[PDB]
């Protein structure tokens, strides 16, 4: 509607984005390049550095367990569950979300967290590795693909997406509106009242379009390129669940399986 | 109406919202079925062997006492899945050590099932089959030994617990307090667990004061009910040790077995 109101929505989403996500992209980019404050993350590049990292980095997912490739997949599921709760808190700050049907709120989050997890995973990724444990570590890309089959292929697609996605050079204020657009997708299966969802998303898309033009004046059709990335996000989520269904045939704890019943 | 009350009320609203999304049969719906004030919510009442056989196909050639006991396990296992889903929504729960998350769910899931079971109970019986059925207290008490002495401690607690007249918004915070118990055996980090419960205990005190202003010291009486919950769990595990050695042709559900392992 009003151009000034769209900037108010952009400022609101960014303020909530900071409160909901501790390790922002700006903080992650400072770690991946050097914030002139030392505190460089512990790098995991092989099996020996991984065993040293577990004795130094405070890992809160070390259950009595036997192969190494399972532990790494276990750690990435612990963080995923933490991420879902961060996204859920952020989704509640989107204007109009809490007023939606309660079943629709659950549906929008059920199918949206995966696409948001990979979107924000790109903020912690360069072409050589990904930050882990709130930025205290850095697991190299070569060490991830050196894992045995099929555990050596569940991160390479995210790297291929991140290197293309990070080329857009979006900051946290851009991602805050972009993440809100993904959550309010009116085409999620099982929605009961699509109209208010699309109404809010069309309002978020107007805010994102004005945000990208003011924050990236020299990027011609960046708004269009960012919408094309949403298509690539659903391709990986579909590709990941196919690899996830291969899992459950190899990892064969009852109470632990209920906490991680998804993803 | 200070700023501290704002966060406590926000925490109460968050938990109640997660409570509704995690449990499909709330106390409000349970009471609307039992009070019998409509026509579409009337349940089928099972009171003898005849009405038991009459109420079939409610959306094996086993013994009646065995078949009903097997049905209690499936609902218990399904309840563990719902409590596990609600636990992840408690702020800070998924950020704790993974072994502590399992330990809190291991010892907390019993005290919550019997707490919410009171919502489905009155003086004369308990709702079953998602509220479509209603099994009387005397029919369950008439089952062969020792299957007839399973539900009596639960009915006695429910009658005294329901006298507090708590609604779902009160139960949402009280259930969160039960999960974040820092006295569970085998915990690694008690300080982060006690910090979360102190916040939940603070939110429960304000919730009960605003929702039950005429009820004097309801917060103290609600906390004292933990003694009765512990007594039921102790009596329940003693009975299961009898069936384990008398009914060697059946076993508990694997998810239930892991909960009962050790303590
Ligand atoms: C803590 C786990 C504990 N579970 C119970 O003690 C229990 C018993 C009966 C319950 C319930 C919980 C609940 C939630 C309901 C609604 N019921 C009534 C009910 C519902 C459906 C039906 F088919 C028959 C019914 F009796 C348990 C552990 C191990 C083995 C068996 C049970």
């Amino acid at each position: 509607m009003e151009s000034a109101d769209l900037r108010a929505l952009a400022k609101h989403l960014y303020d909530s984005y900071i409160k909901s996500f501790p390790l922002t992209k700006a903080k992650a980019r400072a770690i991946l390049t050097g914030k002139t404050t030392d505190k460089s993350p512990f790098v995991i590049y092989d099996m020996n550095s991984l065993m040293m990292g577990e004795d130094k980095i405070k890992f809160k997912h070390i259950t009595p367990l036997k192969e190494v490739a399972i532990r790494i997949f276990q750690g990435c599921q612990f963080r995923s569950v933490e991420a879902v709760q961060e996204i859920t808190e952020y989704a509640k700050s989107i204007p109009g979300f809490v007023n939606l049907d309660l079943n629709d709120q659950v549906t929008l989050l059920k199918y949206g967290v995966h696409e948001i997890i990979y979107t924000m995973l790109a903020s912690l990724m360069n072409k050589d590795g990904v930050l882990i444990s709130e930025g205290q570590g850095f697991m190299t890309r070569e060490f991830l693909k050196s894992l045995r089959k099929p555990f050596g292929d569940f991160m390479e697609p995210k790297f291929e997406f991140a290197v293309k996605f990070n080329a857009l050079e979006l900051d946290d204020s851009d991602l805050a509106i972009f993440i809100a657009v993904i959550i309010l997708s009116g085409d999620r299966p099982g929605l009961l009242n699509v109209k208010p969802i699309e109404d809010i998303q069309d309002n978020l898309l107007q805010a994102l379009e004005l945000q990208l033009k003011l924050n990236h004046p020299e990027s011609s059709q960046l708004f269009a390129k960012l919408l094309q990335k949403m298509t690539d996000l659903r391709q990986i989520v579909t590709e990941h669940v196919q690899l996830l269904q291969v899992i459950k045939k190899t990892e064969t704890h009852p109470l632990l399986q209920e906490i991680y019943k998804d993803l």
